[PDB]
């Protein structure tokens, strides 16, 4: 005689709340996909202005007001609005009868105040970092070593535990934001203000990729490396168009070019890249967002070209990046080195030409070229066509490039192993799921 009680994923409710930008939404969506496939009930909370985006990419979906002035006011409003918004949702779900009450809130690492919403309403908090471990620990040391730089007087090289030496150009780039550099800096530093009170510290990376620094952070804070959250081999826009075009190219013949969802290049920088791509011995697929089309050399959603070299080019406002990168036609990836684009390239075996723009993109580029050895970084600040030309020859037409390709194929296998049964990332994500079930 008695009652047995069963705690299983299908009666466990996970809340997820990304920062409303595609580089933060996308990795969180993939993680929600993996968690739902384990049987969990997953509710994704997102701002109204990103809601339609996420709806088209798909899991229960909740919208909250955008919550929005200069950078500082814009952001204090944002933090205040989403605090009460998300708190309301937790409480509606705690009294609801359909879904189970929330057990945990997975929130973006850049919204650390959400840990206080989670704990203030009696549920657990998991902080999802969308940056690699290596650059993240740079933010921690900065929050805690002199990082000022009078780059005009002398060159400095910084040594930190479990990191390669970092030149000034390898540190995170904040001066780009000029007046707002301090704001962007504090946003990334403050990720660590409560690192000791977080119930789960989640990183979208895999241990073999960052083993030295992952271990150092595992010792300090017991982090969980659970990446890549994207699947091995999201409904994005223009899928059929780009897949048909790529299906019509020769294998290993296409340079894929994209600077992500936020970065905006000067008109002179666009002219340089343009002139390189139209004279290279390769086809190209170049994503230029609608908002950036007017900065192209003197607006249609896409344009087709026969290049001066007799090759074929496609300029298009958006593509399915993961599908593009895994297409056999792609020879290499000219990228701003956002972490999602970097980790997607790694998981796809595609070598890179690094054109980093700001924040962690400079550090990622350093690791792409000198640590993982799967790409080369351009040298500035304007990057001229001849410099872009040099990097294409090196990646795509050289013995060194064949080696870079070999290195990328190795890392592709290692990230597949990480997310497969018994891999470090599969194990860490199962640690997260299983301990959510504990009494
Ligand atoms: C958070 C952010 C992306 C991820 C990483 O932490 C680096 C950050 C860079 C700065 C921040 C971006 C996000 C968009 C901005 C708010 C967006 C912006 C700028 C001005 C404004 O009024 O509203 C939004 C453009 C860039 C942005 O300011
Ligand atoms: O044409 C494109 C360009 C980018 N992305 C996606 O945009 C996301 C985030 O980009 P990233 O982190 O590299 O840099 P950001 O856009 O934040 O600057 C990635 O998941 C990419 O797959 C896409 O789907 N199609």
């Amino acid at each position: 005689m008695g009652t047995i009680e069963i705690s299983s994923p299908s009666k466990t409710h996970i809340l997820a709340f990304p920062f409303p930008e595609k580089g933060h939404i996308n990795p969180m969506l993939h993680l929600c996909n993996r968690l739902a496939s384990k049987g969990f009930r997953v509710t994704l909370i997102t701002t109204i202005s990103t809601y339609k985006d996420v709806k088209n990419k798909i899991i229960n979906l909740e919208s909250i007001p955008d919550g929005t002035l200069g950078m500082n006011g814009y952001f204090n409003q944002f933090k205040n609005s989403v605090t009460e918004s998300v708190a309301g949702i937790i409480e509606e779900y705690k009294l609801g009868h359909d879904f189970p009450p929330p057990k945990v809130l997975i929130y973006d690492s850049t919204m650390p105040w959400m840990l206080d919403v989670a704990h203030g309403h009696g549920i657990l908090g998991a902080s999802l970092f969308t940056q690699p471990c290596c650059v993240s620990v740079v933010y921690y040391h900065m929050l805690q070593i002199d990082f000022h730089r009078e780059q005009s007087s002398s060159s400095k090289v910084l040594l930190l535990p479990c990191l390669p030496p970092l030149e000034d150009r390898d540190l995170p780039e904040f001066d780009y934001f000029k007046e707002d550099s301090g704001f962007v800096s504090n946003l990334l530093l403050n990720q660590f203000l409560n690192i000791d009170k977080i119930d789960y510290v989640l990183f979208n990376t895999f241990e073999m990729l960052e083993s030295e620094i992952a271990n150092w952070m595992s010792n300090k804070w017991k982090i969980l490396t659970i990446g890549p959250t994207a699947p091995t081999a999201l409904f994005e826009t223009n899928t059929e168009v780009c897949m048909k075009w790529l299906d019509e190219r020769e294998p290993n013949s296409v340079i894929y070019v994209s600077f992500g969802s936020i970065a905006s290049l000067t008109e002179q920088q666009m002219e340089e890249i343009s002139q390189a791509l139209f004279t290279t011995n390769f086809n190209f697929l170049w994503v230029v967002r609608e908002e950036e089309r007017t900065k192209l050399p003197n607006n249609p959603s896409s344009e087709s070209f026969t290049t001066a070299a007799g090759k074929l080019g496609l300029i298009i406002n958006w593509c399915p990046q993961l599908d593009v990168l895994r297409h056999e036609s792609v020879a290499c990836f000219m990228t701003h080195c956002g972490w999602n684009s970097t980790l997607e390239a790694i998981s796809s075996g595609v070598p890179m030409i690094c054109v980093p723009q700001w924040v962690d993109q400079t550090t990622n580029a350093k690791f792409i070229q000198d640590v993982w050895k799967i790409g080369v970084r351009v040298n500035n600040g304007l990057v001229k066509k001849e410099e872009i030309e040099r990097c294409i020859k090196e990646v795509c037409e050289s013995e060194k490039g064949k080696e870079l390709k070999r290195n990328a194929m190795k890392w592709k296998d290692l990230s597949k192993e990480a997310v497969s049964e018994g891999g470090s990332s599969d194990t860490n994500l199962e640690y997260f799921a299983s301990t959510l079930l504990f009494y």
